[PDB]
């Protein structure tokens, strides 16, 4: 069906009470006095649609004598899609769109807008008008560069972004410092200063996982890094693997040794790569940290490598970024695309096109806190279009999350989105101009470059064809990711990202959720009966008088074994040009050897990173 | 006896084994390979002398002249008559080719000196102490954090007043949130220095919060963490007003311009809070900022907000100070202070310090500007208590305090005189014209009132209206390290002990050795070392007991008044610890604070014996 008619099915479905609570708390805009300027999700949709549509002022293919009509049409489409909650951008977009703008412009009826209204909106965006989820900054091996980075952590966090850094440039603890004949404190000690800095800045104010800290596997302090949180409470930590995944797996299988060294230290040491891995798995087994960041694999698919290089991800790992780049994210709720036993691909393709344009327009009205960021964003125009609602979609389709059927369905779904997002990038590049670095990227300098592995869909040949087309026109260096969508999946009343539902029924602080699809497919008699058990046990698995058919479809995270989590991640990653946020859930009974096996399997698959969490470990 | 003869009696006197340990530890220059470039104290005087005499290149009033100054610098340095703050000893010559810094002087060409001047690197930081502003924004706060790290890297201390930071809980418009407050941000500064060192840092920082800041009470209790900070309470108002409010049992309004947070508190209760904390742990101190500006020649165009970590210098934003001290114990001669020799060395010292500026490389450009615009110097003394010993003058006496004020007045006179000459010879400091030396008749940068020297000083300040090289010239620093180098007592402080064991070689005060009969010392020593004093020890000549007093023999008020005597003739501030007996109460501490408001002291630090 047409997207316009799908919109009609959803646009007047009101957010749940839980959703409305979240909206009131953090998203509805207020004046300096704490009075609400917005009271309904509708208000947010109008404000955000209007600010992002304003980007069309800059569109060189519109004559001035048509800009108003064209801008208005885009506000209209952005508004309807947002109000329907078919696509929602990353939280900072919702928070900060319209900061600096006269309040009598942000919500006025669209039929009353003038060209001058849109220009006033565009001109009055203030320095807090920061619409991206996160960033990566370099940390150079000097007191000067380190405290400059600390300053940037502070500035970025203030306006609401998260930040990642690879700290491997910092020379090992005890290395010679020529200026003082002294000893270097090493990356880990310095990370404590970054943590301390963030402790006094809020947005505010819950800042859990606001930072990413990576140290490479061959750094002389890697063993200390691995043991760091066992404070650094605002960091997520990952071990960086800049070499090819194949080379590290071969080294493990051969029981080889890794040379730990640094180009500005005499500190050198050899460690058994198996012992190192076991130390990593042992810590992950206990606490869930550190994760693994396959940087080499990110660079294999980075269209600007080696001119530019990915050294770090953002805090939740889903985007590998070069220095001073940002996360520009937004997600489609694919559960709203279910139609009588299938996914409405006609409506989905239209929304993919609209969503790419929306995210790309966000760049134009984004205001960054640092000059170098503005430059790096404009030069590559990297986007992060993702999905949520995936687990709920499978519930509707009656497909077990832990099945090859689901993984085949995922790869094909994702290949379809990638195809149409990249085709849109081509179109936008023809319309508005290519990303300035296109001419030096592998889309132009190389034959048959494709920014992901593929190999699991009937769309591959069509994808190859479009990638060839983008040699000539391309708006964006990359377009896709799958984010946690922790807050925005709640606003959308759907399951988060690509993850299975963690629980079918639970109480949060104090109303109880019950999965909506479960309510529609399970006999209302049986439900009222088993609701008690379900909440206590956290699964349908071992409940009598529950049809085997629904037990199979309605699996939760811990019903699904780790390899099925990992293989789902691989199925998606084959058709994503950035990365993916995915927790590999493991049962309490899991061993350190079990964790090692996940790592080894990960190395053979196409994933670009790994996070595991053992139930009960924390 | 004239400076030349005095140098002859000292120039060939080697540093003690004790002092030699300090020098081989961290003063002798090494390769990046770790090898010794310098092995004896004289090798140090050669480098430093030659580098500072390079400044004469800039002298608009030329190879014979530079060499001249290097010689006189060298001789006074080698004889340990005068010594610059440690960073000058550490960092002089950094970046300069080793073939230039030591080779025989008669082998020096003009080519050579110009090369030294050109090749001074970014580590060539020759000053002890800095002050930097911390503005009320995340941007300014973290720019200041970076500044702390950069200054600490090159070997400097740094101080700030954190009063501009709005109080904990205040509104932040940019986030609609709540401010963390000054004390929370100070923790970030502390963490920063935690990972930075010039070789390995106690009291590297000064943190001041003003008495009327709404978080003043949290700040007073801040340390009970911030291990690299010394803390002081700031009094930007006149000492008179606070004494008044205290005597009237008045109330102080706590407020901040960027907060709606405000509060009334009894001023006596705030003082008692301070005293109790000080009584427990020696912090925080009092900084009478208003009194510093009172004598600040550039007030209010520029304004003193903070001191360095030891408090002896009141600095406006981004200023530094290069200190150097004269060992007065070496000027003892036949029951007199050799005013002839001492005078020559003062002129030389002022020139030396003023030259250090020209060859100094600062880590930040706003600092280079501040230093070059005012040319503030900090010339001081060490060996004072040992001088009293030689003069057989009890430290805790009116004779001591009168002698002290006279010594200092004398130094003050000749220092400000030489600043007139150098101002004539090299040009005035750029802000002369807007300073009170020109804009008001009868401005004097200290209180005086304790010497017959005052009248001439009043005249020399007047001639200063036309020619003056430096905005102010004098300080008394702790001289912790340089006094041990000079084998003498530190700063203006009485000796803390007459006998202690350096490991297992014993030491007894070099001068006590001469006045006392060796036979008595052999017996006495045992008890002296356990009691840390001679006042109760049986069969010690009364005149010996009263002359060779140590810090704890001298009561709180006599320490304070000694600080007053010196301060009347110091245009900057003074480092002085007011020691108190272990049996002191919080009330005794309060009385010291109240007395200090009545004297001319610009700051106060107290330490109760055995509190830590
Ligand atoms: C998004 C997210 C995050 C983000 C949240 C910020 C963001 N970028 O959106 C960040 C990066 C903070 C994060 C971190 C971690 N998370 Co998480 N996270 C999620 C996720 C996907 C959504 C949560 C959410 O926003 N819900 C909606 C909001 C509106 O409700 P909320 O009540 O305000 O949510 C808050 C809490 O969930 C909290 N939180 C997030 N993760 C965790 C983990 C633990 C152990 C705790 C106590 C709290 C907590 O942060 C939220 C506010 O930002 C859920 C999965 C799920 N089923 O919900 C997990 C989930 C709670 N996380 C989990 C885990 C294990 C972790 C980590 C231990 C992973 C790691 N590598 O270390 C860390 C813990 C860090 C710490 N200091 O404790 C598990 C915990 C399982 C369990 N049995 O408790 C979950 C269920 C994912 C999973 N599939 O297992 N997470
Ligand atoms: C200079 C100095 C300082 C400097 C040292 C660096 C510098 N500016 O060069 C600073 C600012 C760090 C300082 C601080 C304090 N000091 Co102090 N300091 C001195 C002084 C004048 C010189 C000693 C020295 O360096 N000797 C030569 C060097 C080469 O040998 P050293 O053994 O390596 O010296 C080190 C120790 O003395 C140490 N140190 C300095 N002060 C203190 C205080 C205590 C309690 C301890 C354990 C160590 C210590 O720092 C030196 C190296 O930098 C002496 C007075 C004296 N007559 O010696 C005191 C002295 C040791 N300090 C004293 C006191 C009380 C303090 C403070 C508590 C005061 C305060 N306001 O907080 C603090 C303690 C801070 C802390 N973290 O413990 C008293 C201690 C009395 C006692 N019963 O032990 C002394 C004896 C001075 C006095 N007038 O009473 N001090
Ligand atoms: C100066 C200094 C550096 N470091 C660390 C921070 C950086 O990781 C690293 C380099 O610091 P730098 O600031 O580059 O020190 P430097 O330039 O004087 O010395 P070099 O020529 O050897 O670079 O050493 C400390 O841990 N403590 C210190 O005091
Ligand atoms: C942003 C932020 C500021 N602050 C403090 C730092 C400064 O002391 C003070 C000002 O911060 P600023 O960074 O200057 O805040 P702002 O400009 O966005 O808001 P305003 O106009 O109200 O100044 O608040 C916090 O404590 N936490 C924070 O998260
Ligand atoms: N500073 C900060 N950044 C965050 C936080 N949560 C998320 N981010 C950024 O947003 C990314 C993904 O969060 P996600 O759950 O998908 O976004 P959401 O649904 O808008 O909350 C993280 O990797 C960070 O880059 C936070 O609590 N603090
Ligand atoms: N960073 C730093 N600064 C210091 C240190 N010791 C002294 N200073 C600075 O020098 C001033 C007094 O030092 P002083 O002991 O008189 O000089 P020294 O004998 O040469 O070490 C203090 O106010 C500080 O500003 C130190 O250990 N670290
Ligand atoms: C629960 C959420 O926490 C994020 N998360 C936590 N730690 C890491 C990490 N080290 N690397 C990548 N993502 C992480 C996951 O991406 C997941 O979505
Ligand atoms: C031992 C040395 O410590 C310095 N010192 C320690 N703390 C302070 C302070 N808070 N204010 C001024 N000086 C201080 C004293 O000036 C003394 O000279
Ligand atoms: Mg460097
Ligand atoms: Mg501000």
């Amino acid at each position: 069906m047409k997207l316009s008619d799908l919109i009609s099915r959803w646009i007047d479905v009101e957010p749940s009470k839980n959703a409305q609570i979240i909206l009131r708390d953090r998203y509805f805009m207020k004046d300096l006095d704490g009075n609400y300027l917005e009271t309904k999700w509708e208000d947010v949709a109008r404000r955000v649609a209007r600010v992002v549509a304003t980007a069309e002022l800059l569109n060189p293919s519109y004559k001035k004598n048509e800009k108003l009509d064209r801008i208005k049409e885009w506000e209209d489409i952005f508004f309807r899609v947002l109000k329907a909650r078919l696509f929602i951008p990353n939280s900072p977009t919702l928070f900060n769109a319209g900061l600096g703008v006269k309040h009598d412009l942000l919500w006025k009826p669209i039929d009353q807008m003038t060209l001058e209204d849109y220009e006033e909106i565009y001109r009055s965006r203030n320095h807090l008008h920061m619409l991206s989820a996160c960033f990566v900054v370099p940390v150079g091996d000097s007191i000067e560069e380190i405290f400059e980075a600390v300053k940037e952590y502070a500035l970025i966090t203030k306006v609401g972004g998260g930040v990642g850094s690879n700290f491997s440039e910092l020379r090992p603890k005890g290395s010679f410092v020529a200026g003082t004949h002294g000893k270097a404190s090493g990356p880990v000690s310095f990370m404590h200063v970054f943590n301390s800095a963030i402790s006094v800045v809020k947005q505010g104010s819950r800042r859990r996982g606001a930072l990413m800290g990576i140290l490479n596997i061959n750094h002389p302090d890697i063993e200390e890094f691995i043991d760091a949180k066992k404070v650094l409470n605002f960091f997520n930590l990952s071990v960086g693997f800049p070499m090819d995944k194949k080379e590290i797996l071969k080294l493990y299988e051969e029981d080889g040794e890794l040379e730990l060294s640094h180009p500005r230290s005499t500190i050198r040491k050899k460690v058994k790569i198996r012992e190192l891995f076991r130390k990593i798995a042992t810590n992950a087994w206990k606490s869930g940290d550190p994760g693994l960041a396959f940087l080499g694999e990110m660079n294999k698919y980075y269209p600007l490598y080696p001119h530019r290089k990915i050294n770090s991800t953002n805090p939740c790992g889903e985007i590998g970024l070069s220095d001073y780049e940002a996360c520009n994210l937004g997600s489609i709720d694919v559960a709203k695309f279910y139609n009588n036993g299938f996914v409405d691909l006609e409506a989905l393709q239209e929304l993919v096109q609209i969503a790419v344009r929306f995210l790309d327009n966000v760049i134009d009205v984004n205001v960054f806190p640092i000059d170098k960021i503005t430059k790096a964003v404009k030069e590559s125009r990297r986007l992060g279009l993702g999905i949520m609602g995936f687990a709920d979609l499978l519930y509707k389709l009656e497909i077990p999350y832990n099945s090859q059927e689901a993984r085949d369905f995922a790869a094909n779904l994702m290949a379809f989105i990638a195809l149409h997002a990249h085709r849109t990038s081509y179109e936008l590049g023809k319309e508005k101009g290519n990303f300035p670095l296109l001419e030096i990227s592998r889309y132009r300098t190389e034959d048959n470059f494709v920014p992901f592995a593929m190999g699991m869909s009937n769309y591959d040949d069509e994808i190859r064809e479009v990638m060839k087309m983008t040699k000539e026109f391309r708006r964006n260096v990359a377009l896709l990711t799958i984010a946690p969508t922790g807050s925005i999946s709640n606003i959308a009343d759907t399951s988060s990202g690509l993850e299975p539902n963690f629980l079918l029924a639970y109480t949060r602080f104090p109303l109880l959720y019950v999965n909506q699809v479960l309510r529609e497919k399970l006999n209302p008699e049986i439900l009222k009966r088993i609701e008690k058990e379900l909440i206590e046990k956290g699964s349908l698995k071992d409940i009598p008088d529950v049809p085997e058919k629904i037990k199979k479809v309605f699996v939760v995270a811990l019903d699904i074994d780790p390899m099925d989590h990992l293989l789902m991640q691989d199925a998606f990653q084959r058709y994503v040009d950035n990365n993916i946020s995915k927790t590999i859930n493991m049962p309490q009974s899991a061993t350190v050897d079990d964790v090692l096996n996940v790592y080894l399997e990960a190395l053979r698959t196409n994933v670009r990173g790994i996070t595991v969490y053992r139930d009960g470990s924390l």
